[PDB]
RNA sequence: GAAUGAUGCCUGGCUCGAGACCAUUCAAUCUCAUGAUCUCAUGAUUAUGAGAUGUGAUGAUGUCGGACCAGGCUUCAUUCCCC
């Protein structure tokens, strides 16, 4: 109607408070009012950006219905609750896009004012409720605070709020007149009220239900000595506070009170059964023994009372009168829940009419109620009619789409008769009639309904506009604002504020730093002291301790005068403290074992060549040496291209810088090969190969051409070819000249000599080509040469390397990848390499931070050890230049340069060519068997993350060294360990060697456990459950040990490496791999691997599986379901087969 | 010209089993409270939000082996060949 048009210009006129119940939508207009400042291209237009915030979950869950209902312009949600601490930069970085509203909660928001973002998010605009409690204790206040200012491009100059839903602001002798608080408010947000004006533009449409007073109940109550009884049980109580979970049932037996008070004792005897219920519920859940005795205590009581008040079983004709024809939509009002958890019982249970319940959230460790999602169940059922019958009842009763309720019946709820006045807009009437059963008992209600009158009286006041507004100048600041100014003024006070809230979020957040013994330690924690001095001057000393990662903020001061105001200024001390932590060749021939030489215009250096090198092959070993003879001799270029010419032609239709065989060199043979009835010749073919390619080593003249070709089987009658110029004849119609001469033995220069000897070739019938048979050999055995050859000029341009104590002859070997050409891997100095380079990135960290965080350089280390910046040392070397799909072992092969390069000399040479590239206490140390000195550092290493009441320092980061400093001793041992095996097996014999489990069985090898102070004990608990395995956190404190003694040593791995290695060596060649069962399964069954489901019981066996090849074995344990199942099966097993 | 098997190696994806680590989910924990009510007041009582921790499993991802098929190369036996 015509008023939302009247404060849709009020609104888009200036910043604006409306105080109309129910608004007729009011934030229906609030839509149409951003639809029309949308639809308007702003001056920025995603400064728009206005949020209607409430802290009503499910309410947000009715602005999906709505703000979905409405805004084609695209608009945004949160389920709230969630993890989101940067994940809101991302938020309004989508939100920029594609969420114009966006919905959050308050908190939330006043987080995003911290850390001053962007520019105040570019708001301008807003609509809020529950503005009347936007005081001094809660949030909206403090967000204005700082929001007073306007200034940046006003980021926030127009305000809108609503303060009609909540009305019951507390004061109406105080607010007689039309604006008291309300100047207050609205001088606070910066908004100017605007009223209702008169009831014109209000019910027309908007009819509001007459009140209706009964007097005393129609509960029964007939039972007044209960009461004494109930007294007496009082008294039972009492013994129990000076006794000292009790106050919980306490507060139950007052509920119980309240119950038989005011609804008799039969209702009270249904609420002894819920107690029934609860209680036994009670007595299920609770491991706590006491409270459990409170319990039994409880049920004894309670039985007691309940039994009484079974046979000792309101409003009720009122609800008759309105069962004819059951109201369509029924709301009735009380407070205490539990009553009306008890009522659908009863209202099944004597009048046989259905009831339901709408149960409030607040509750403790799994409190039986509805949830928010099981809320809207309810509501939805309340949405079906026959549930509508059934009455919907609750306490927070905000925030729901129920029209048209014919009963109200606010049952005993006074406090908030301004709330009620909501409820009562909830409801449009037909006619209807709301009804207040009072007790005529305790007639104080007189006083209520007075109050209720004089909040009409008010609604009255505020509707005349102004009426206590221009009213008051000076008796208002006698009144209240000068109570009430613009307190704004001390700087100081909104830098405490920000810091006391900000300052416990993060004693929180730096609470959540790793404790790992148990989920949640308490590190931070305080004492309260009285600082009173006399005088009046009541100080407070805050006594505040802090973790060991947390090194200055303890602080024990009488610092303000209010306990939480003392606490706020620690949070200031805490705030500052993480302000600042926080916020003419030479000629050289080749002899082996006409000789070869190669023609170079380098001169190979006699230290860099390889004195004799080998070859392998299926029949032996053949090695080979080179000198350099004539310095410098020079042959004519011409015939060098010549002969060049053959060369390439025996790479190219021969073989299919240069090498040559040197008799006083055989040019001669050079350019003859270069060129290159009949009787036959044995010399000639006595070493030669021929032409179509195939080797001549011998004949047989006894067998002839013209003999038959012999074929010993003859099961399918093979032809047997009666001579051999018939079967050239059968397939390519050749015969031969003179058939009499002998036949080759033929011999296969391809790639039981029976087989060979069955290849018979004629002389005439074949083309020779041209070469001896051992020149053969030598052309065929070249190219291993050229792949030596490769290798030494690397080896030229590597033995060239920047500085080199050794040659690089096994660089050469380091070079060559891993199973590449038969020939060896690199690993052993790739895993030293590997073990090296943490252990002097730990060495170069601790050389940075000994200020360190543990976890932090941590991270900082594997930043280090990520294998891309290894990946660019090798771009800024280049040994690409002795198609990286990004994911390759090329980084180790760097770490073998690393190895190796130690091996050549020190580590130092090492540590420079990656500059080249890169840059209890005697009982426990008896228990070692050891001697120790400094005990500061023994005590850092013992000191635990959870100590009893002391802290010093943290254990964490001797862990961290002694752990890299163990890794490289281990390496070192291993790969001198020369065993050489297979490097699966050294790889297997690696992974072996990491494992906590054996550093923890070194640690009960000297039972640290015994030794070690620790705030936790079910921690020790769980180590005792270890420790009876064997006869986590041990190997750990071992680690720490390691650490602590590289401190001693002055960063030296030997002194106690001689101390650990003994006891370190003799379980390691003992495979005993706990990972025997899947991998011994899966590998023993290849071809038929089958599983059987476990995860569907928990502890236990259950191994029939379906495994064939290897057979099918249950095997027993406690807990082998996770692994040592198929163990235990493989173990039945082979005692089976 | 080739192939067959057996023979180990290596590569791809797929899968199963352990590490690590990321997200989800539901419970829970602990703070932070905020309104109202008595209490001169403290204090007590009642309604309702924020997180963070978080149990389990889920989905991943990154290492490490499995198998599995798909393949490249080679020995040990032959069959066959090429003038």
């Amino acid at each position: 109607r015509r008023y939302q048009l009247d404060v849709l210009e009020q609104a888009k006129a200036k910043n604006t408070i409306a105080f109309l119940e129910t608004g007729a939508g009011k934030t229906l207009i609030a839509i149409l009012l951003i639809k029309s400042v949308h639809k308007d291209l702003m001056s920025q237009n995603r400064k728009m950006l206005s949020v209607f915030l409430v802290p009503k979950v499910p309410l947000v869950y009715q602005q999906a219905e709505v703000i979905r209902n409405q805004t084609c312009f695209q608009v945004g949600h949160y389920c709230g609750e969630m993890g989101q601490d940067f994940w809101d930069s991302r938020r309004w970085q989508r939100e920029f896009e594609s969420k114009q509203v966006l919905v959050m909660t308050a908190q939330i928001l006043l987080n995003i004012l911290r850390h001053s973002i962007i520019r105040m998010e570019t708001i301008d605009l807003l609509i809020l409720d529950e503005c009347h409690h936007a005081v001094k204790k809660h949030p909206y206040s403090l967000v204005m605070s700082e929001f007073y200012h306007t200034t940046p491009k006003d980021k926030r100059p127009a305000i809108f709020g609503m303060t009609a839903s909540p009305v019951n602001l507390k004061g109406v002798s105080s607010q007689v007149d039309c604006a008291i608080k309300i100047r207050n408010l609205e001088t606070k947000l910066d908004s100017t009220v605007c009223t209702i004006k008169d009831r014109k533009e209000l019910e027309k449409h908007v009819p509001m239900p007459s009140e209706i007073v009964v007097e005393y109940d129609k509960a029964a109550t007939m039972w007044s000595l209960h009461e004494t009884i109930k007294q007496m049980i009082a008294a039972v109580e009492e013994a129990a506070q000076a006794s000292s979970g009790a106050a919980n049932l306490i507060h139950k037996l007052r509920a119980i009170n309240y119950t038989l008070a005011e609804l008799g004792q039969w209702c009270a005897y249904k609420v002894g059964q819920s107690f029934l219920s609860a209680l036994q519920s009670d007595e299920r859940v609770n491991f706590q023994v006491d409270v459990k005795f409170q319990e039994s205590y409880l049920s004894e009581v309670v039985s007691l009372l309940q039994c009484e008040l079974l046979e000792g079983a309101s409003l009720i004709k009122l609800l008759l009168k309105y069962q004819h024809t059951a109201d369509f939509r029924a709301i009735v009002f009380v407070e205490r829940v539990v009553a009306a958890l008890v009522l659908p019982k009863v209202f099944a249970e004597l009048p046989s009419l259905s009831f339901i319940r709408c149960a409030s959230m607040i509750g403790h460790n799994n409190s039986q109620e509805m949830k928010s999602s099981q809320m809207q169940d309810t509501i939805s059922k309340f949405r079906d009619g026959h549930v509508t019958l059934l009455v919907a009842t609750s306490v927070a009763e905000e925030g729901l789409d129920i029209r048209q309720c014919n009963v109200v019946m606010r049952f005993d709820l006074a406090k908030t008769v301004l709330a009620y006045i909501q409820s009562r807009g909830r409801a449009r009437k037909p006619g209807s009639d709301y009804i207040l059963m009072v007790e005529r008992g305790n007639v104080s209600h007189a006083a209520f309904l007075r109050n209720a009158r004089n909040s009409e009286e008010t609604l009255r006041k505020e509707a005349i506009e102004r009426t206590d507004l221009s009213h008051l100048k000076d008796t208002s600041r006698l009144i209240s604002i000068d109570a009430v100014p613009g307190t704004v003024y001390k700087v100081e006070a909104t830098g405490a504020m920000v810091s006391l809230n900000s300052a416990v979020g993060l004693v929180h957040f730096y609470c959540s730093q790793l404790p790992g013994d148990r989920y949640a330690i308490l590190r931070p924690e305080f004492s309260m002291e009285k600082h009173e001095k006399p005088g009046g001057h009541t100080e407070y000393s805050c006594r505040l301790q802090l973790p060991c990662n947390a090194p200055f903020e303890i602080l024990e001061g009488p610092v303000c005068s209010s306990m939480r105001l003392a606490q706020q200024a620690v949070c200031l001390a805490a705030c500052k403290k993480l302000h600042e932590m926080g916020a003419e060749v030479c000629e050289s021939s080749k002899l082996f074992h006409s000789e070869f030489a190669i023609l170079f215009g380098n001169e190979l250096d006699a230290e860099v060549l390889s004195m004799s090198m080998d070859l392998y092959v299926a029949r032996a070993m053949i090695t080979k040496a080179s000198l350099a003879f004539k310095g410098s001799l020079d042959i004519t270029e011409n015939q060098l291209s010549s002969l060049k010419k053959f060369h390439v032609r025996l790479m190219s239709i021969v073989l299919d810088y240069l090498f040559v065989p040197v008799t006083g060199i055989n040019w001669e043979l050079v350019e003859k090969i270069t060129k290159t009835l009949m009787m036959a010749d044995g010399c000639m073919v006595a070493e030669d190969l021929i032409g179509k390619r195939f080797y001549v080593d011998s004949i047989c003249y006894d067998m002839s051409a013209e003999t038959s070709f012999p074929r010993k089987e003859g099961y399918l009658g093979p032809l047997e070819y009666n001579t051999y110029a018939d079967y050239y004849k059968q397939k390519y119609g050749v015969d031969l000249n003179c058939k009499q001469q002998p036949l080759i033995k033929g011999r296969g220069v391809s790639y039981v000599l029976d087989k060979t000897y069955y290849v018979f070739l004629p002389p005439e019938l074949c083309v020779v080509h041209p070469l001896s048979g051992s020149l053969i050999r030598g052309a065929q055995r070249l190219p291993s040469i050229m792949r030596r050859v490769e290798s030494m000029l690397l080896a030229v341009q590597l033995k060239n390397l920047i500085s080199y104590p050794i040659p690089t002859s096994k660089i050469l070997e380091a070079l060559t990848a891993a199973s590449c050409q038969e020939t060896f891997c690199y690993e052993r100095a790739e895993l030293l390499g590997d073990a090296y380079l943490k252990w002097v990135v730990s060495r170069f960290l601790f050389l940075k931070y000994p200020q360190k965080h543990e976890g932090q350089l941590t991270r900082m280390r594997q930043q280090m050890v990520s294998n891309m910046v290894l990946y660019q040392f090798a771009l800024v070397k280049g040994l690409q230049s002795y198609r990286v799909l990004s994911s390759k072992t090329l980084a180790d092969v760097v770490e073998a340069l690393i190895g190796v390069y130690y091996v050549e000399g020190g580590k130092i040479a090492a540590n420079h060519l990656m500059k080249w590239i890169g840059i209890d206490f005697v009982g426990l140390e008896r228990a070692l068997k050891y001697e120790f000195k400094e005990k500061g550092l023994l005590v850092e290493a013992i000191t635990h993350a959870s100590r009893p009441s002391s802290g010093v320092s943290c254990y964490q980061r001797l862990e961290f060294v002694g752990d890299a400093v163990l890794d490289h001793l281990i390496t070192r041992h291993l790969f001198f360990t020369y065993t050489s095996l297979p490097p699966g097996r050294l790889t297997d014999l690696r992974a072996a060697a990491v494992n906590n489990e054996n550093f923890a069985r070194v640690a009960v090898k000297h039972k640290l456990h015994l030794y070690l102070r620790h705030g936790s004990s079910a921690l020790e608990k769980q180590i005792r459950e270890f420790v009876k395995e064997v006869q986590k956190v041990l190997g750990d404190i071992v680690e720490s040990i390691a650490g602590a003694i590289f401190l001693d040593s002055g960063k030296d791995t030997t002194a106690a490496w001689k101390v650990f290695q003994p006891l370190l060596q003799p379980m390691v060649t003992p495979e005993t791999l706990p990972m025997h069962p899947v991998r011994e399964l899966q590998e023993r069954c290849q071809q038929q691997a089958e599983g059987l489901e476990y995860k569907a019981s928990r502890s236990g066996n259950t191994a029939t599986v379906e495994v064939f090849i290897d057979g099918v074995q249950v095997g027993v344990a406690q807990n082998p379901q996770k692994k040592m199942a198929q163990k235990l099966a493989a173990r039945n097993a082979l005692a089976a087969l």
